[PDB]
């Protein structure tokens, strides 16, 4: 499924640039992993970008939500600026996020 399926204490560190969650690994130990969001995920004219990096120069409110409601479901919104210099608030699903033997990554 995602990284969501094994992870816990997830949360949004930097502004939003960092997305900092503790999931198990092929052994089963807990492992704390952080991935950059800033750095594997862009901002389109108010539009997440998997892997596009710097959207956190372009986003504003970033407020992360790892388990939404009953559904669980890892999504993130923020306020997303275009290129006209507004701002929109999106969401992205971070469930593209897995855990790899203890390292979060987007697929």
């Amino acid at each position: 499924m995602s990284y969501a399926d094994s992870s816990r204490n997830a949360v949004l560190t930097n502004g939003g640039r960092t997305l900092r969650a503790e999931c198990r690994n092929a052994d089963g130990n807990w492992v704390t992993s952080e991935l950059d969001l800033d750095t594997i995920i862009g901002n389109n004219d108010g539009h997440f970008q998997w892997g596009g990096q710097n959207f956190t120069e372009t986003a504003e409110d970033i407020r992360f939500h790892p388990k939404e409601g009953a559904a669980e479901q890892p999504i993130l919104r923020a306020r997303l600026r275009d290129c006209n210099g507004e701002f929109h608030d999106r969401d992205v699903n971070l469930n593209r996020i897995q855990n790899v033997n203890g390292r979060l990554v987007f697929q």
